[PDB]
């Protein structure tokens, strides 16, 4: 299958650009990370920082996750993040996304040994 840590990398990491391309950034990334294979993933966030900086969030501020679990952590600093969300024109197999880029704190759930990100909970 895919491990939880590897799925978090594929779905949420983009260390190759400092910030969302243009308005088409999300259409391109949602497709290349295979998030539009059988259906259009409705919402997905990409973090534009090194993998090491995102992994380090797991030893930063411990905060509750939205679902009540207590293994979430909020980055001490803001990070460049792009939220990708389907627009009304989106309809599989022609997915379409709005791209919203901003500098926000990343909140991730962590698990395992090594203790690394396994879910993206929110940005603030
Ligand atoms: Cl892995
Ligand atoms: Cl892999
Ligand atoms: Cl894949
Ligand atoms: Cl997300
Ligand atoms: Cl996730």
């Amino acid at each position: 299958k895919e491990t939880a840590a590897a799925k978090f990398e594929r779905q949420h990491m983009d260390s190759s650009t400092s910030a969302a391309s243009s308005s088409n950034y999300c259409n391109q990334m949602m497709k290349s990370r295979n998030l539009t294979k059988d259906r259009c993933k409705p919402v997905n966030t990409f973090v534009h920082e090194s993998l090491a900086d995102v992994q380090a969030v797991c030893s930063q501020k411990n905060v509750a996750c939205k679902n009540g679990q207590t293994n979430c952590y909020q980055s001490y600093s803001t990070m460049s993040i792009t939220d990708c969300r389907e627009t009304g024109s989106s309809k599989y197999p022609n997915c379409a996304y709005k791209t919203t880029q901003a500098n926000k704190h990343a909140i991730v759930a962590c698990e395992g040994n090594p203790y690394v990100p396994v879910h993206f909970d929110a940005s603030v």
